[PDB]
């Protein structure tokens, strides 16, 4: 036989062999006499408006598409559960962590970053690894990537960074001058550029890469004590990457390699899992951390901040309809239940605004009423009403203003955010020169071996060669500031390429 | 005590008196600690982006409004049932008429025409009387008015007519020159203008007016024989109208008089009902009818085409949430189950397009998935997929192309439309001169008495007086063509006014 | 003759008498042969889809409506200029104030608050008085009201307040229980409630009321020195109000009284004007102001903070198309040029978010490209691209990422915000008990005389009478806390009303 | 040096040398002091709502995307002119054809069919070749393909056909069972399937393929006489195709090969051109044509219906902004000036509805006001008003109802559509069995040579091999019905593949 993905229709038919086919209806539920021949005046005559079967079906077809995600457009999804394996209730009172063996349903979407909906899975790019936990205190969206860090440390640069990675506004072509002009002018990118052009730039599908929250978050316990944390979810399938050569072959041979691989793994009962850990940094430690502990271009060294196990993420269920359950999935970093809070990370702060904002546009004002986005293990009760495509009962006749004397929903003071002190001017403070090289040097020298340093420099030179010489020169200077051999290896490869 | 409408919240609280208030949440289901004070840095400090309670609630508030209906914006709704009382199965095989005693859930919306969402109920205007039948063969929308006729008999004049009835595009004021310029240039309007300015121009709320399909429709029986029909649903509460003086007082005293009256009637168990009748005209009779039987400016005389009783419409349930159940209600004349079809009425033919079209704009592509619009007593099964705000399962993994060898839904040949012959050139046939006066003379002389003729002429003159003299002159000439006394009575009143 | 508003079409025709009528076209510019008769198969046959004249026109008709404003839906607009008369360059470096005699084009929209698009102009409610200044440093939107204060002092209460003032979510009726339950539970409302139920609750059209910024704002001069300020624009036509009785008569006689009065004033050359003043409070004075100087329920007494004259607002031009130039007008309090900045006022801080947010929904992502919203006296140049209904050239082939080495637009350090210092915990500071009565007592005792105190209490009692006794009791107690006679006068009137 | 496309930013910068960079502004035109650092309280403090620079830019970024085209998503565009070279005045009075030498501006978009926005250019698929003519009689959209025929001949099958060619609704994978189940059940597809799997299935970019109107159209001359026509626009660059092997290499090496090739051709002055021809069939010839002359699965043999030259299409101008000028381009087959009309082709009749319908969704109600879509060589004048994102003046104060006595636009009777007679029952006439094989046999035996018959069958077998055996069997039977050797050659290749 073929793979289970190929046999989707075959299996759908088999599952139904015991049933008569449904009656074909209009959207309004009126049975259709003939959906293959249009209503005309004679066999060689024009089409009538009173063919409302045609108009009903064609008008829906005309409206099938919604905007793709502004980033991470190309993706795959599955469903399963999170199970607590260890007690971290001393750090977080979040209900999702409440007792060992406690299970919370999850939804997950894996993605590339720059490519549009029709692009190939097996390309050099970060990977999105977004986890929605359907908790009794509402949804917790851990909107992670397959890297602990990012290219920039201020949200104001994010639209510019994404523009530089996508298409030239005139030609609609990928543009290496855009890519390398931005990175060469913004050397904070050196850390994530080094990770991206390493072997992990192209994981072997979604099951063989790690996930990370990337940002510093804040955990609050039942006593109102707070620590800073990082989330790490390590693949139980083990790290595995595709060679540049294999990735380029799969790019045209199977552009949907990651989709197919994840579906087949789950369909054959080979359920992928990840182990969720935290690192914990005290408020005192944050004060003496040698960098900004909220800088998204920095990791917390495992030596000083060991991984503490929490639980297991398991994907054991495929989507039944990809559009309804995956394309319409919305992850909001601002969805955090009590016990989990943001840090001052300037990037995370921007994300608190951007996700719900783009969801209201891409899906619609009432996107949280789409079933996969619904906090279906919490009771939603508030003073919000109306908006387009308003489903369920819109909270019925319940008093719609707060406060009221009519016993409508009440706030719960135990859910109040933890209180941190700040002092300072309202100002745009510069983060451009917050050490761009130190952790990058340790990655290059200590984390990588000789063989992977060589590939790293070939991968960089193989892309950078197409940028103008002034951009090549400025980029090489930044790599030299990490380590003189980093820069000179790339320069040697550029000299060979520039003939 | 006050009326039941006034005691809505009082009763909501009483119905719950044994229960504590629910927990106030974000749209994401996260409990909120304090929904009355914003998150700031210090008590006189700036508002933080990390106040996602504020942004979640304010962003939904910012999105509450949808476009109002392009016409019939101001309305009231209720629900109940249709019950078959007589057997008309010899005319129509429609399952809604299948056996005496058969009950089908209905939704009804009543409305004015020209006024926007904040306008007054008790003004001179036609009234919408739209009935949605949720049948096993899907929804049947009988999109009726409180008049058997309309001002025009071609859909191409509809936008112009509504423009003329609306606001001046520069001043945003009601414009008597626009109203009377259009009516004076389009004398087919004389019949409905006569009805509009009669006593029934301002019914005493919604319970005291008749409903009509207005259009000729087609009924098809189990043998594939067809007749033409009209739908009449006469108020069991009796015709009652408001005087111009009472209407003007209620306009400012209670702009929502019709809303309040319908809600209080149902809340006190005084359920309003209507008796549904048809008139039947054979294809042969349509050939010799002395007018175009599909001309919306013409009635079928009761003498020649007697009312045949069918059943009862009863409204026994108030909306629980007006936005979700009434503002979002969508009636499509194109929603007709087998046994009911359109006639060639040029106006009805235009309506087959316009309603689903405006609904996809006003509500969204997936507006048939809004609960009140959903054909919840039929099984929707087809090859339509996706679109924004896709709810349900989007028909799961079902094969999405027709035809297919995988047992997805099949067309049902018994639902094929009745097949009519027409012969003629495809062209734009002029209908402007299809007798604009004969049935209007009968209305003026036989349907009205002396007292009603006097008020009719005072009502017309009272509005027409504000139009330019050239428009007055040519409106009066049209009334003179109906009957010399019709014109001269109006001219006498205009002379007094133009004093 | 009639008023100039009535003669809109008459004047349009006369102005063109020297010209031939334009050729009637489809939206695509195709000339139309007959736009009065639909394309059918025979004179009594069905409508063809190849009637693309019908579909083109009907589809546009079906999409005419956009969401009305969530508040201030009912309005009137006009255009003119702002002229500097006095030098305030020692307080603000804003180019709009740069030299005496300097003129800046303005757009203004006047509005009620609670009523929808079809509601009456002459009702008790605050009035919007929004001014757009098209400056060389971009648009400055001074989104003011006819009151220096508001009902609440934290934006989290705004959606609840507006809900309380609009329709019951079940009945769709105005609901005195909702209005007075909210106000009685939120006594910070006493100051603006007292103003609202005074004579100024119903101004005689838009030309006879004052405008105010309401909020404290910040002014910054060329030396980087800052002061706090209030904006006052006082009617040069003088304060004039409508009696409750006259307002109720105009409500049904001319629901568009304000629209008509403004249009006719400008059309006859009777151009209304306002004098713009500031009050100035130093950072030192802000420290010792006996209340929160950023509390929207408080005024700055004229005795301590005198009005300083700035210039004149003149409206000398009527809209030509109301939908394009008034309905689509978008005012954003966040539109402030260099020299004008927000204060920490919690209400103003919320408004910085809400207006552009609601505009992106009501109008569309590219609403700043609508001509009346366009900053047409500034050069818009940035790294923003695309979005629906993208006009002009979308900034052509300009580099779309910042920073860049390709000479695309550059930030300008002179435009950097003034540096204010804040210190404190991040928390939800309760402002509910920030003195609700002291300035209200001064209003009741000093600003009103005996005759005005009597009407005030009759106006309040006449509405509050319809609320439940427990709500009446709680509301009266709040009025008693202002002054024992305030409460007892209202209670005496309620006793008479409650029979 | 590099190709002109690579040097887009280099050239933009060079063209601006000797100008200072523009000032970076918000969308409201306010200059920005620093767009690289967010506004916080202290350097490691929280993000403020008062950072309206961040919100203005981020909210626009969040709204960049619009729905991609439901088909033909992946495309390239350019601009130029149409020049009349021959006189066809005797067939069509259309102004665009009026005089030899006469030039009309055009816009063109080339595309694949099934692939999404990020898919590869060099894949086996039909190609779109859409031409917009900006004529004095409004826009003429000739919405063609690189084939004279299509897979189906009734619009009711079009959504199903497209579904079958796109992604499995559960797995989101291309599905050979869906592709071949549809084609095997619908043998009318054989003609276009044979063309698709021939060498012309993968043209060498957009300059080396033909365009066709595909449909029969109607031409009407100044005497009101009509003929039927086909449009052919043949490449002046000559037919050139990519081998399967080269196409697969470019698919990963340059997914935007077609984009780059077109841009570089125009940028270097190598302007591509096509010769526009018509075929003419009289109404008499249409009566005796051996097939349905309106059947989209059939051609008119050149022998019986010779190509008559009309003019030249020349592309001499690249887009300056791809999103504004190409992504936003909207072609409506219903955009036809007088002298050009639809035929009764059931497929064309469907397209008259579908294009403006999907445009109102994808772009918005007022999409004809987007500059590239605007009929800028006609004066648009009608009774249409308002809608979202209304630009220009919305036709100012012009009377907005027809007819009127106020000199607003008038219909032009010379533009009336030509009147055709049709007779028959209004019914759903089955076209499924209208000869599926005869023209396919001629293509297979006479048009192709031995070498290309071999590749045709290898290309088909190479894809068909992945469908289930029952689908392979049914598809081969249809190929056998064309010609026994067609079927048996494919069967032999399937046997080798199926091992
Ligand atoms: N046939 C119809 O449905 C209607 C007919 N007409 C008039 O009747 C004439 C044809 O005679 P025919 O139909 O036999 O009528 P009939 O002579 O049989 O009876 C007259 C009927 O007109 C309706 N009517 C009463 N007052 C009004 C009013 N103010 N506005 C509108 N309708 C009213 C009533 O039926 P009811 O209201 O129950 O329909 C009434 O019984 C036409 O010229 C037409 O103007 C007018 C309205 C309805």
């Amino acid at each position: 036989n073929r793979d289970p993905a190929s046999d989707q229709m075959k299996h759908w038919k088999e599952q139904r062999a015991a049933q008569k086919p449904d009656v074909l209806t209009t959207g309004g539920g009126n049975p259709v006499g003939d959906k293959l021949n249009s209503l005309t005046v004679g066999p060689r005559g024009p089409l009538l408006v009173q063919d409302v079967v045609f108009t009903d079906e064609m008008a829906h077809f005309d409206r099938e598409r919604i905007p793709e995600r502004v980033v991470h457009a190309k993706g795959a999804g599955a469903f399963g559960y999170f199970e607590v394996t260890h007690d971290i209730t001393r750090y977080s009172k979040a209900k999702v962590f409440e007792h060992i063996g406690k299970r919370t349903p999850i939804a997950v979407r894996f993605s590339t970053v720059a490519g549009e909906s029709g692009s190939a899975d097996t390309v050099r790019d970060p990977r999105g690894f977004a986890v929605k936990f359907y908790t009794e205190d509402g949804n917790w969206d851990l909107v992670g990537n397959n890297t602990p860090i990012f290219f920039i440390r201020d949200a104001l640069l994010f639209p510019s960074f994404i523009h530089s990675q996508k298409r030239n506004p005139q030609t609609h072509l990928k543009d290496p001058d855009m890519v390398w002009d931005f990175w060469s002018l913004r050397p904070e990118s050196l850390h994530q550029v080094s990770f991206l052009f390493s072997d992990r730039g192209i994981p072997d599908g979604h099951r063989h890469m790690d996930g990370y929250g990337s940002h510093t978050f804040k955990l609050v316990n039942a006593d109102g004590e707070a620590v800073y944390c990082k989330f790490h979810y390590k693949t139980d399938q083990g790290i595995k990457n595709l060679s540049v050569e294999d990735a380029a072959r799969l790019a045209h041979e199977d552009p949907d390699y990651g989709l197919r691989d994840l579906f087949n793994a789950i369909a054959t009962g080979n359920y992928p899992s990840w182990t969720l850990y935290i690192q914990v940094m005290t408020f005192s430690e944050a004060e003496i951390f040698p960098f900004n502990p909220f800088d998204l271009t920095k990791v917390w060294p495992h030596g000083d901040y060991p991984l503490i196990p929490v639980g297991k993420l398991v994907l054991n269920r495929n989507p039944v309809n990809y559009f309804a359950e995956v394309e319409q999935l919305a992850f909001d970093p601002s969805n955090m239940p009590p016990g989990i809070e943001p840090s001052p990370d300037k990037m995370l702060q921007g994300r608190l605004f951007a996700y719900p904002d783009t969801h209201r546009h891409r899906l619609g004002p009432n996107y949280l009423q789409i079933p996969v986005n619904c906090p279906y293990r919490a009771r939603v009760a508030n003073y919000q009403r109306d908006g387009p495509m308003c489903m369920m009962d819109n909270q019925g006749g319940a008093p719609n203003y707060y406060p009221n004397s009519f016993s409508a929903p009440e706030h719960q003071p135990s859910a109040l955010e933890h209180r941190t002190h700040f002092s300072g001017d309202v100002q745009r403070f510069n983060s451009a020169n917050d050490d761009n090289v130190t952790q990058v040097r340790t990655f290059y020298l200590k984390v990588l071996n000789e063989e992977q340093r060589k590939r790293l420099c070939e991968n960089i030179a193989g892309h950078l060669k197409d940028a103008q010489l002034f951009i090549q020169k400025k980029a090489v200077k930044n790599f030299s500031d990490v380590h003189p051999e980093y820069g000179s290896r790339i320069q040697a490869l550029l000299d060979k390429y520039n003939e």
